[PDB]
Formats: structure tokens, C-alpha cells, sequence
């Protein structure tokens, strides 16, 4: 099998497992030889690489920061920082809309994506620019969209 | 005043410093004593400088629609959901898809990112792709040189090099 396997020596030697690399070919005494990943390293499929891959660095000059994978087994996420969202046009982070006085927030709020705004409904305001403000109630004592009652 | 409004509150005619995201009141400020602020608690949060005797609690996301809470133990803030890896938010459903996978001869841009659809872009030559992937990039080719061998099959932008285990002189 292709798959699990490969030929050296006349024989289907097996390859090393997602997160395991190379480390020396089967001998007409032993299977492969496989060792675990270092830090920051990753392969996610069975293989009979002589080394692991790395994860590319997230860039914090770009607003960048790395999203954990908890193994080495699988690629590796970036993604820009809370109030940031990535547009694959500008390849950067853009800072995410803040939805005027008179709008509020959509949540549950998205991880790299744009704030989508909303207006404040009846009963509700906004006072501020914001990419994460909801509308809020009135207070109970004239109340706008953009103003509290006084 | 000048007890600023932003970072104080008013009480007994003293200025009293309000509770940073993350934290609640405690108990309010006294004649020879500060604000007791103390940590939201779990699942909990506030995302103001505040005067609040209770915290605001966080709503899961919705693992019914594949979403995961990103940084879910933050309570300096509102939660922020992520499609779960390998699936992109889209906004025009305002849902969960599957990445695009990048055919054989092309791969995936690296870094990924996370919410975000796979961009696919074609393997240089020297590069190969041969499989359906929304994660793999383009893979340099096996280098028959380096190791002074002849090439038994000619590489692609969709199969590696393979080396010869011959000998030459
Ligand atoms: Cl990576
Ligand atoms: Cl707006
Ligand atoms: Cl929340
Ligand atoms: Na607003
Ligand atoms: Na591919």
C-alpha cells in the first residue's frame, strides 16, 4: 500500500505517522525509524520525509498572531488581531468597520472577518463609533438613535 | 472635576475609580479605601472600565452551525466565533463553508488563516501538487543533483521527481 507503506530493500517498509519524520530508512534488520516533530513543526500525513515542515511565522508586523494547533499534526492558522480582519485583495489585516451612532454591531462577533453593522431599532441607541458596540436600551426616566433619553 | 467619567464613578461625594474590563464591584470605594474590583468569573466578562456589581455572562458559539470560541476564557471582552479548521465564514449565508480545495498543479497560500477561505495560487516549476487540498501547498521537487542521481521520471507541477537508485560513473 502507497499508503501507509513504501519500497526500499525488496520490501514494504512503513511510513512514519502524521507527526513523525524520517529519521533513517529500514534496514534488512529494522522497520523505519521515525521521530516526533520539534517545536513548531508539522507534518500531517504518513510520509518518509528526512525532516518535519515548519509553520510559517505570523507576521506581528502585519497584525498577525499564530492560532495554537495543540499537535504537530496539523498546518498551522494565523490571523489578525481582535478589531482586525484579513482581505486577501491587500493580503493584510484592515481594521474592522465601526459601525457609526445610529448602528450597532452584529454578534457573535467573527474571528478575521468585518464587523457587519445594524441599525438601532426602536427603543435602542448607539452614542459612538464602534466595531463591537450592540445598540443599547434606553434609560427609564427623548431618546434617539444616536442619543439616550435625558 | 477632575474625576473623569471614562475611568471613575460618583458615590458619597468621593471620586472612585471604576473596574477594569475583565473585572466587577465588587464593593465601592470608602473614606480611607479604593474600589474593590475582582475577576469576571468563568465563562464570564465585561468590556468596559465599569461600576457593574455583576458580570455579563458569554453566549457558546454555535457548534451546531460548526463554530468554535476563539480565546473563550477572555473576559476583557465580547466572544469572537471561528469556523472550525478547514471551513471559512461566509457572509453571504452568514454560515460555515467548506474550503475551496486547491486542485493538482496548484496550492494553498501559507500562511492559512483562520475564518478565511483557502486563496490557491499554481506550483512554480521546480514545485508539485498532486492531490485535492485546501491546506497543501506546492512541494519542492525531490533533488536527483544533490544527490548525484539521474532522474528515472521527469518531474510536474502535479508529480514529484523521482531519482534513479542506479549508479553512474
Ligand atoms: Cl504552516
Ligand atoms: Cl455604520
Ligand atoms: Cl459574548
Ligand atoms: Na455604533
Ligand atoms: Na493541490
Amino acid at each position: 500500500t502507497q499508503e501507509r507503506h513504501y519500497e526500499h530493500l525488496g520490501r514494504c517498509c512503513s511510513r512514519c505517522e502524521p507527526g513523525k519524520y524520517l529519521s533513517s530508512k529500514c534496514t534488512p534488520t529494522s522497520d523505519s525509524v521515525c521521530l516526533p516533530c520539534g517545536p513548531d513543526e508539522y507534518l500531517d500525513t504518513w510520509n518518509e520525509e528526512d525532516k518535519c515542515l515548519l509553520h510559517k511565522v505570523c507576521d506581528a508586523g502585519k497584525a498577525l498572531v499564530a492560532v495554537d494547533p495543540g499537535n504537530h499534526t496539523a498546518p498551522r492558522r494565523c490571523a489578525c488581531t481582535a478589531g482586525y480582519h484579513w482581505n486577501s485583495d491587500c493580503e493584510c489585516c484592515r481594521r474592522n468597520t465601526e459601525c457609526a451612532p445610529g448602528f450597532g454591531a452584529q454578534h457573535p462577533l467573527q474571528l478575521n472577518k468585518d464587523t457587519v453593522c445594524t441599525p438601532c431599532l426602536l427603543g435602542f441607541f448607539s452614542d459612538v463609533f464602534s466595531s463591537t458596540d450592540k445598540c443599547k436600551p434606553w434609560t427609564n426616566c427623548q431618546g434617539t438613535t444616536e442619543s439616550d433619553v435625558v
